[PDB]
């Protein structure tokens, strides 16, 4: 009987699915954690177009199995104590057309075997929290990685250390640790435990896809470090750039995450909004909350101009820099301006043409634009002190103007007729060389 | 933004001042606290007549800090996790005309950095604990100490060991051991923490004041031992004698804490309502609770009998005799007896004429006062087996009247006309002697 | 042994005894928590403070500052070059403030001393705030008048023969009404091509009050730097800054370098 089972939990620690009788003695509720996985369950089941196959790690009673079965879901349910396991099987024989099964034994060791496409969905609510006290931190991230390679996704609910426990003292200083190795992840909610006033981050994680609800794909590949609170997914015919605001550790500073806010929030807003006259690159979805924003556009060809310099390939310095002041002056006339001209934030394509693909650094207002005039003599001679004829010639030009007079328009318009400007080495000169190579150490 | 910043605290231990859509979500609502905190500043801001300078240790979240800065105080806040003082900076950005500055330090530091004066009041609220923990018990002493030193007031939320969680293993028998090294000190409230049932007592404490509500003073000296439950302090017209009911470990058996109880309560509604025909010490205020109690007597001046006996000072014996035994006998014809006249109850003026001080054992009603004329022979006794002609003739006067004449009106009579009583020595005696050195080494 | 005491506010050494046990002495030190005890001055103290803005100590009473150095410091702390350095500063300031230039309101001083292991002086004590802690703490700055009036003080010590090396935001007090003044004479100078250096600096110093010059400081800038060089000195500096609304606008100009160089400067 189902009446004999439960008394012999040892704790009733969920909800017992369809006995209500219980629910005032249950430690948990999971309406609120439900509530979000059933949202979740239901994106990744639109995505993949069908019901998905789902591993329950540390089912307990099996409230959240039989919940997702009931659903239409095909559902492992994994728990090392067998009262548990005894009453998921008795409720799941109450439910006959449920397709669920569970099975006494151990999350590290049922990992371990798992088969990648086997189970689409995971999710491991509560429980690692007592493989980091027994194994350690490390082999707890090598499971997590596991988990995230054989799925399409991982829900995790993680205990932490501020929680007031004696077991917490041998929690990471952070939940992330466990899974900042894994390609995607975002924090979807927190969940008071009734253990004590400390809530319980729950996140969503993959290493497969990306994961956002209004935009749900597979990437084949990933990549944090640019040329770390900022991850790029690619996939066919995208790049989704996603900044965390909110980092574990030291990380960020109050000021970088603002900057962090500031520059993804400038650059949607510009994106979202362009300039006639210039090419930007299309948004396909977008979005920002507390912890992070992400901003999903059209993938560009061609190669970063940094790695190209760093790979030494071979470039067309004339090509390059021609097609880039294009952009600059039509931007200019437009009123904007880019504040941060370096090789890290331009592409060049096969026709070896540039254009800039970081809009975090657009400014619409301001002496000016004198400043970002001179920095671009720094990219100029960084992208080669260096400066052969008529480069040379050119920047010589710019600084006989006077300075109100100097704006990306006039750059562009002495750049084309470089070739017929007066030869700098044969003036006193000299200086502008020695600034911008001061200036190009500093 | 502040939702950043909210979200990378690892705890949302309090309210976010101003910010409301957090209450659900912070450990404690601190309003409880904060009725009373609010109430003390006030108090001491209008004792010294201005606005307050306050230190809060271990601010977290700022909202103690904040909620006087917006009452006028000048505040000074010091946590050592970047994430809360990174929102108590922005919490006080949106408030530029509060007085608040926060910095990221260690209490341990910030208070051997302290300069007297600097703060009028410090507030350690749940933080000392952690001190406790990683440092023990004694330099934590120390720096409380150091801190009541440096301000007026000192405010306290202590945790205790009665809490279920581990680190309770290492906290001090009783919170008090933390503060009895300091002068004053005072229960004002008891706090539900939601972590478990048992709730922290909150101290007021001092180094430099009497903080009682109706009564806010500096002091300039103060005891424990008379001539450890009773504590008196000594200001420029006043004693305040404060008597623990509550004490820590043993130290009161439940008699004792009664008797304290009583004799406190005896002498209050004696001097409120003194005898016509005796001079007693004036009240300047007075009030008891289930902790303690406190009355405040202008200062009388003199030295304690016992201490001038102790160091061998130079005694009129006659002069205290008379004296006190001219009082005694007023108190009798109003119905008053004083049934512990000793050393250390009386004091002695510059004249040598003496007074007692002490009205806890002053009765009422009662054969009867023949006891009480016993010890005073003892007093008699030990204020010099001892006793010379006329003194010892004076005794074997009264030793000679029926028991039911024995009384203070007596007594002082007799003492009055002893030069004319016939010699002691000259009569078999010679027991009245012998009993009283028996009863004087008793 | 001064590790048992420097985290008291005052200490001196006053002697050095033979203990008749080795032939290593054991100092003895004079130490408080609320008076400066300094055999010719001997008076509480209601504030102190190190890092200005951990060799130097202020002390704050009711109508003075006392500035207190140490030459001889524990550990590593000084180098030789250091101490000698705080001796020279201090040294040099006393001289100074007892003897000033006439032209120049100096503050007065109260008392001064030095020894082998360190000097002091007490100084009368001067309202505003530290310009670099008004800056550091945002407040509000009327830039134009901390200017003129630190350059007007600039110009009269240089008519008299003084110099001071070390303009910086950190020596410089502002009043009430705006009005700036030097705070710390360590590093005045007497004698020098020059003042040429100390009119370049100025120029980072006000830089650093603020690369980031709006009209008409720009072209007082500029104007400067068409002078020969010969010509510069705070005389210049001054009567240029007081006409800078009429001088020909920067931007129109070739300029463009003196800008460049000064926030080199600034930044090195
Ligand atoms: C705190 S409960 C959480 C239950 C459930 N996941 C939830 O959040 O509602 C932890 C559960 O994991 C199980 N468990 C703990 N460690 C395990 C392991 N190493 N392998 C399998 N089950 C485990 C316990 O038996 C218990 O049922
Ligand atoms: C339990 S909370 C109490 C917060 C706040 N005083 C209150 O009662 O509302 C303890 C706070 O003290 C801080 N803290 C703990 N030890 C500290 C130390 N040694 N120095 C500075 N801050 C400390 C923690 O960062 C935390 O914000
Ligand atoms: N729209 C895009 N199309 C292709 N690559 C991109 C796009 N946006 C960013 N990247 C790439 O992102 C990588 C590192 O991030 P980022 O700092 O954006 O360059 C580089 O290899 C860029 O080429
Ligand atoms: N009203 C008072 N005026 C002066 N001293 C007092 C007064 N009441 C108590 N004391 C002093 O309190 C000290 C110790 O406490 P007690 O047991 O009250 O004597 C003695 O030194 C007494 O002289
Ligand atoms: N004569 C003075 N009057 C007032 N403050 C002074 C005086 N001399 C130095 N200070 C203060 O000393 C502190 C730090 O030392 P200093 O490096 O001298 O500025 C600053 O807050 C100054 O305002
Ligand atoms: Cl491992
Ligand atoms: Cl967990
Ligand atoms: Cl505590």
């Amino acid at each position: 009987d189902l009446n004999t089972l439960v008394s012999e939990l040892p704790e009733i620690y969920q909800t017992i699915f369809g006995h209500p009788e219980w629910d005032g003695d249950a430690a948990r509720d999971c309406n609120q954690r439900l509530d979000l996985i059933t949202e979740q369950y239901d994106n990744l089941s639109r995505a993949l177009g069908r019901p998905l196959n789902v591993l329950d790690l540390g089912c307990a009673q099996g409230f959240f199995s039989l919940s997702l079965a009931s659903k239409g879901a095909t559902i492992v349910g994994i728990d090392f104590q067998q009262e548990n396991i005894n009453v998921c099987r008795a409720l799941a024989e109450e439910n006959p057309d449920f397709a669920a099964e569970f099975r006494v034994g151990r999350i590290e060791e049922v990992i371990a075997a798992l088969e990648e496409g086997e189970f689409d969905l995971a999710i491991g609510l509560s429980v690692f929290h007592h493989i980091v006290h027994l194994h350690g931190i490390d082999e707890v991230k090598r499971l997590l990685s596991r988990l995230a390679d054989v799925t399409q996704a991982v829900i995790l609910e993680l205990a932490v250390k501020e929680e007031p426990f004696y077991w917490g003292v041998s929690q990471p200083d952070d939940p992330r640790e466990l899974i900042e190795q894994c390609a995607f992840y975002r924090l979807i909610g927190e969940f008071d435990t009734h253990l004590s006033p400390v809530p319980r981050p729950m996140y969503l994680v993959s290493n497969h896809r990306v994961l956002i609800n209004d935009f749900n794909q597979p990437f084949q590949h990933w990549q944090n470090q640019p040329y770390r609170s900022r991850r790029y997914f690619f996939g066919e015919d995208y790049v989704c750039k996603f900044f965390y605001y909110d980092m574990p550790h030291g990380i960020l500073t109050a000021e970088e995450s603002q900057r962090n806010k500031y520059e993804l929030h400038n650059e949607i807003k510009f994106l979202t909004q362009p300039p006639a006259g210039f090419d930007a690159p299309a948004v396909l979805a977008h979005g920002e909350n507390a912890q992070s924003g992400w901003l999903v556009m059209e993938k560009l060809p061609g190669r970063l101009l940094s790695d190209m310099l760093a790979a030494g390939e071979e470039i067309d310095r004339e090509k390059i820099l021609g097609s880039l002041l294009r952009s600059l002056a039509a931007l200019e006339k437009q009123g904007f301006w880019h504040d941060d001209v370096r090789p890290w934030n331009v592409m060049v394509d096969a026709r070896q043409h540039a254009r800039l693909i970081d809009f975090g650094s657009i400014v619409t207002t301001p002496s000016w634009p004198t400043n970002l005039v001179q920095s671009f003599f720094v990219f100029v001679n960084e992208l080669f002190f260096n400066l052969p004829q008529p480069w040379s010639n050119w920047l010589y030009a710019v600084w006989q103007e006077p300075v109100e007079r100097w704006n990306f328009v006039l750059l562009l318009a002495l750049f084309e007729k470089k070739a017929k400007l007066p030869s700098a080495e044969q003036q006193r000169g000299a200086t502008e060389q020695w600034i911008i190579a001061q200036e190009t150490v500093l």
